[PDB]
This record gives C-alpha cells, structure tokens and sequence, in this order.
C-alpha cells in the first residue's frame, strides 16, 4: 500500500513537447529507456522514500581486482542512491583486502568470501551462481532491489532510484548505435545463449543489470543453469555471462532499459553530444 | 512466473531515433504515455496472452443511457482487447433493456442491477461506490484488470493490452495542450478534491481509467470516501467524480497515461495531426 505524495511544486509536463528529440525514450514494449531529461528525480525520490526502499549493490573483487574497490566504493558513496538505504555486498577471495571506506548514514557493507576461479572468464561467469545463491541467503530478507555491477568502474554522476524497476538491463556503450546483426550475441546454435541474426532488441552490458530480488534471482538462476548446460556440451559462450544475459533479456523483456549514461568508457568512446551525463564509467 | 517469449521477427528498435518527435511519450515519473508509434502490439499481445490475461470492462447505462449500449458493445467487440479474455460488466437500472449483442469466443457479459439516482451528477459520481463494492463481489475473482468507461462512446480503432498496467489515467481531450492553471480541477479548498493552481501534472478524463483490480478498488474507494466527506460538508466538486479522480492521480501517480487517442470528441475537436488514430470517441 502506497501512501499519498505530499504537495510539490515543479514544472508542468508538456504533452506536445518531447523530452528528448535525439534518442528513443521508450522501448516497443513500453519500458522506459532512462536518459537525462526523462525523469524528475524529486518525484521519484519521494515515491521511493515513502516505501522506505533498500537497495542492494553486489560487486565482485577477486584476485587483483580488489585494487578497484576503494574508488568504486568512495564514488558510490557520492553518487549511488544517496538519501536511500543501501547495502553493499562485496564478494571477494581476500576479505582482509577490502578497504575501510567511510559510509553515510543508512548505508552498510557486508564482505562475503567466495572462491577464486583461475580463468577470468570463470570468475566473471560464476557471479551468476553466487548472486543466485545469495538471493536466498540474505538478499530476500535484507533488500528490495539488487543492482549487480562490475568493480573496475567509478561513479561520476548521479545513479539513483530512476533505475529501479522489476527488471532492468543497460545498453552496452559499444553498440547502442549499431544494427542487430553487428551485436556480439552468441551465434553458434550449439550454445544456450544462441541468438539468430534476425533477432534482438538491444545489446545489454553484463557490467550493469538488476531489478527486484525475485526477478534477479530468476535471471541469475536461468543464466547459471544455461552456463552449466553449455559446459556439459563443451561450449563457452563468446561473451560469457553477458551472452547469457542477452539471451535472457531477449526472451524476458526488461521493464526499464538504462541508457549508456549508466555504462560508459570515455577512453574508448569520448563524450558524444547524445550523452548529457556520464554516470558510471570504466577505469582506464 | 513468466514464461519465455517465442522467437519473433520484428524491426529493431533504434536507440538514436525517437519514436515520436511531436509528443511526450514518458511522464517525469517514468510512466509511458501511450500514443500510436510507441508500442509493438505483437510483442505486447504475446506477453499478455502468455499470462492468460482477463480484462474486465465496466460501463453504466442508467435511465436513457441504455440507448448507447448497442453501439458501445458492438464496437467493443470489433476493437477492445480482441484475442484476449474479456468480461463486460453492465450496470443498469433496466436489465431487460440490455441489447443482445453477439460476442466473440472468450468474451462474456454480466448485467448488474443497480439503483438509478435522480440527478445525472449523482449517477456519474456513484459509479465509484458501485465499482468499489463489486471489486469484492466479483472482480477480484474474475479478472486481472479493470477498465472503467463512459457508455456514450464508441470504439473506432484498436484499444488493447498496451493500456494495461497497475494504474492508468487518460488525458482529457479538452486539455492536453493546456497549461495547468487552465485545468478545471476543483479549486475550492473546502472540497477534498481541491488542487492549487501551481499543482497538477495532467487533466485526466473521468470517462476512461483502470488498472489492476487492487489499484482500481483503491482508487474508487478513495474517491467515494472523499465524495462522502464533501457531501457531509455541503459541497459538490465542480466536475464530480472526475475532480476526485484528478486529486487521486495527482497524489498517486499512474503507471501509464493514455493519450487522447483513447478519449476523443471529433465533433468538438476535429482530427488534429498529432492524433494518428481516434480509438474511443464521443457519440455526437
Ligand atoms: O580476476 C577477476 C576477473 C573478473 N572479476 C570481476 O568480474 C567482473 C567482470 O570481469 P571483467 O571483464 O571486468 O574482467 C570484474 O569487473 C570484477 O568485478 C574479478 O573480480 N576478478
Ligand atoms: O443518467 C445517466 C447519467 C450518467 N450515466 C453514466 O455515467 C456516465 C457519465 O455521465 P455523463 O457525463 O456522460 O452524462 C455516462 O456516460 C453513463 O455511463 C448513466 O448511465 N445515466
Ligand atoms: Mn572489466
Ligand atoms: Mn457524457
């Protein structure tokens, strides 16, 4: 049950004025595509605070990637869900190496020890298993939404409750302007992640996805179970977990899509006019 | 739990091409505003059919307004949720006067007898009470969504599952291009429906709203309970049920907004370029 919003003064939405004239702001299945200019964060903050929303943020820092945690967490404190309850979940093989980052009120961090796989591909892939196992262990009881990201990144601008929805994916920065045939989906029919050349809405990035705990457990379990089928058949998808994520989100459409503002690499791609904000970016 | 979509071939969405350049297609709270060109009905039909969705449609035909039923129902059969399960609920003081309209498969009609109020204003207002009472009686057990409309109307074009969402309102055709100060909200602070001149997102029409059964029961109960407070205080809102609906949807934002394609009057307003389809229109 949702309590009433208070009186708020803000600009009237104008029906005959598009909010963006340069980009698609809604998918063909009526999911919003989140760009700057599409939302009034004051309204959304009120809606989510009245629900006392808690957001979980999972990040894996295994082997040398522990070096990325300090900047990741410091910048999350400046930009990620500020004003809301946040629970960071740091999965690592080196609990002792997690930096002591000072957190704002209503924010907490748990360190979860996991095994390290030898190949980076298996480290990246086995996040799905680990996230889906922790959905029972903790997440169902502790958070309303989960956001699952890569650690070799930093926040540079606001990432807030505009992203929250039952299931979201993010447009990969390398492909948002590409035609589907150019998308690096898995193309071998032998793999569970196979997508034909004439199918595909978007190429979603494996480095940023999330949703409600229930929808994330469904996604991660499905991707893990597909990976295990492939492994039994002696095949590894071309882009690992990202390939399985794309298969899942083709067949189970997200309820919001994040623009590449939310997953960017300035070294490789610069700062195009279409991006008004670079929010979460690669560490070069 | 949502089963996987089958393979489908359809045009790729292009991220750098707006779907409409002449209208707002998403509210500032990230609710889609449904216009032609914003959705692929093939995808949405698949999603809703895989859930075996049933849609209820309530309509009141009291006193002389029984004359409108034949065209209303005949045209609903041509255009409303075709392919999906539909349950019409006709509330009337003259059960015997409901026309025998032939229905397609998976579609049914129930006639619910109710009392007739003397004043048209009370007929229109007391729909809220009657809808909220029937949410327990029947709707919770029989349908997934409810659509609540005026009867003095006809369908001329597709009205389908693109509208379905937890809570929707529709832009009133007289005000979609107006500034909020011109909106005919209730402006007397003595009324529960009062909205100040500096508040308001849109002017929603009382002739077309809906959502999930739970959200419609909440809306209709709140509007009824506000009407009863006003009555006790000797005040009747300027636009009756529509005024209370607007107060509710200001404080409880809809999760989709329908464009005026869904609520139109060609006699008064013609056929502007911005309307690509006139879907549900006034009988002159
Ligand atoms: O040795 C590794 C390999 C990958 N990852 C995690 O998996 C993510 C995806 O792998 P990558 O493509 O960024 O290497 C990394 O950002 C990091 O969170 C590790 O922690 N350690
Ligand atoms: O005598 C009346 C008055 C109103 N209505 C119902 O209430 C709706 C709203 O009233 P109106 O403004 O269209 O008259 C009508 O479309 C019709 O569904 C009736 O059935 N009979
Ligand atoms: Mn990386
Ligand atoms: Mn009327």
């Amino acid at each position: 049950f949702m309590v009433s919003l208070p009186r708020m003064v803000y600009p009237q939405p104008k029906v005959l004025t598009p909010c963006r004239k340069d980009v698609l702001v809604v998918t063909p299945w009526l999911a919003p595509i989140v760009w700057e200019g599409t939302f009034n964060i004051d309204i959304l903050n009120e809606q989510f605070r009245l629900q006392n929303t808690t957001i979980g943020l999972t990040v894996f820092a295994i082997k040398k990637y522990v070096a990325f945690l300090k900047l990741f967490l410091e910048t999350a404190e400046k930009h990620f869900m500020v004003g809301h309850r946040v629970h960071y979940y740091v999965f690592t093989d080196q609990p002792a190496a997690v930096p002591r980052v000072t957190l704002g009120t209503g924010r907490q961090l748990s360190v979860l020890e996991v095994r390290a796989y030898k190949r980076w591909q298996d480290v990246s892939m086995r996040r799905m298993e680990m996230i889906s196992d922790f959905c029972e262990r903790r997440f169902l009881s502790e958070v309303d939404y989960l956001v699952c990201v890569d650690v070799d990144m930093e926040f540079r601008d606001h990432v807030g409750v505009e992203i929250l929805t039952p299931l979201f994916g993010t447009l990969h920065p390398g492909f948002y302007g590409s035609s589907r045939e150019a998308f690096t989906y898995e193309r071998r029919p032998q793999s569970q992640a196979y997508i034909p050349k004439d199918e595909g809405d978007f190429y979603y990035g494996g480095a940023f996805f999330g949703g409600s705990v229930q929808e994330v457990q469904r996604l991660t379990r499905a991707c893990h179970q597909a990976m295990m089928v492939d492994q039994a058949n002696g095949i590894e998808a071309v882009w690992h977990d990202e390939s399985h994520l794309n298969k899942y989100l083709l067949r189970h459409k997200p309820t919001k899509v994040l623009s590449p503002e939310y997953l960017w690499d300035q070294q490789l791609l610069g700062w195009p006019a279409v991006l008004r904000k670079l929010r979460f970016t690669a560490v070069p």
